[PDB]
């Protein structure tokens, strides 16, 4: 019933990597939950789904080899990206001289699988970066991958003509009604387009109900008030999506 | 189609902070990312696994608030159970002075449906934390909710009689397949076993295929090989298997 019958597992890395081999000096921190399909009845959407996945988690240098190798080499690259660029900083920071808490690092990717329904599957990673300073950054991406055209579908694949300007209004619109506000006025003073207008993202996914525009950390608010999701029901915007069969089987589903 | 017809979406935080709240100092880090139930048919259900997701990643005595209250009222108590114990500690350490790497705290929640078929609810717990030393810890638990008794599946749901000296037995000869050994000495030669005896867990899963056995970091391996998986079909266990409708579901799909 589900496009190449695909079963999943993942491959998970926790390493502590401290400064000069020293568990007294600071550490960088790295967690890898990497979800990659094990099992498929056609290959050829196996190995392009793992593509993507490990393009979208860790980099285009890194397809063509097995998930397991990519983690090793990722975890190795980020060991040695840290060391060799904080040691001789921490250093001099210590011949100078109390040091601070700028060289504590951490790194976290998790991905996994949202939906899988027919021909589509719904992808999400999570990603978190900590480098010293005030904060870090954390960012939520989402693919959805068409399992017949065997790639990421984007806006211009869901809907057709100049959209762009059209979709801006509903998800202003949608917001103020999930604020329960009546202006965009009132929606900025509640830090709702202070950082810039609503426009539409290529960060979405589908589901049953509609699509979800996930907006992450200072796209649409400040980084205080974290992401947000703006949620569209097909019903909406029944005459403005595309053909793809994958939109059919969301909205029967 | 499947029991209380659930809708699921996640609450995320991310939060930053320093000792004595200066950006120079170090800091505790927070991240959740909880997936609980929105909507169901059947509230009673919404209400019972919305109160055993919150039970497991945050503890009992969130019991009864809207997940956005609990995660509020957890992130305050982790940041002022890490203020509150390490600042008069930093103080300390200063006055008598460098001060170590010793104060760089992190921990992260996460949490997705990984399974939503007819009766059976698979919830996936992502742990991880850091409190300084050569390194931090790392788990992974899991929730078989069985959506017609509301609560989740113990071994002695899923077996019957006295399973345990018979699935240890399971278990070893499945990672000596699995490792292409046939002693469990050659196991051990590669550290499997060598923290203790590989006994049943009741950190498993339930899939189409059979119950994986999850076992974290220490249980079974030491804490530098990772976590490792035992999965056993259902075809090797089918007269050790009791009646609850789940598993005929489960091997039916
Ligand atoms: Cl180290
Ligand atoms: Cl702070």
């Amino acid at each position: 019933k589900n496009t190449g019958a695909l079963e999943f597992d993942s491959i998970q890395v926790n390493e502590t990597a401290h400064l000069f081999g020293d568990t007294a000096k600071p550490a960088c921190n790295l967690t890898i939950n990497f979800a990659y399909p094990v099992k498929s009845t056609d290959n050829k959407l196996k190995d392009s789904l793992n593509s993507y996945f490990i393009a979208a988690c860790f980099g285009e240098g890194y397809i063509g080899e097995k998930p397991a190798q990519v983690v090793k080499e990722y975890t190795e690259h980020y060991v040695k990206e840290y060391r060799t660029d904080l040691e001789p900083m921490y250093a001099e920071d210590e011949k100078n001289k109390s040091i601070g808490a700028w060289y504590s690092y951490y790194k976290g990717i998790e991905s996994h699988v949202q939906l899988y329904y027919k021909n589509l599957l719904v992808y999400r990673i999570n990603y978190n970066e900590y480098t010293g300073g005030a904060h870090g950054i954390y960012m939520t991406t989402f693919l959805n991958m068409d399992l017949i055209n065997l790639r990421p579908l984007k806006l211009d694949d869901i809907f057709t003509g100049d959209y762009k300007e059209a979709l801006t209004d509903l998800l202003w619109n949608q917001l103020m009604a999930d604020k329960k506000v009546t202006t965009h006025e009132a929606l900025e003073d509640m830090g709702y387009g202070s950082t810039g207008d609503i426009a539409p993202t290529e960060n979405f996914y589908l589901d049953k109900d509609g699509i979800t525009f996930y907006y992450n950390v200072y796209d649409i608010t400040p980084y205080a008030m974290g992401p947000v999701e703006i949620k569209i029901p097909y019903e909406m915007m029944e005459h403005m999506l595309g053909s793809n069969p994958i939109i059919g089987e969301m909205k029967s589903k």
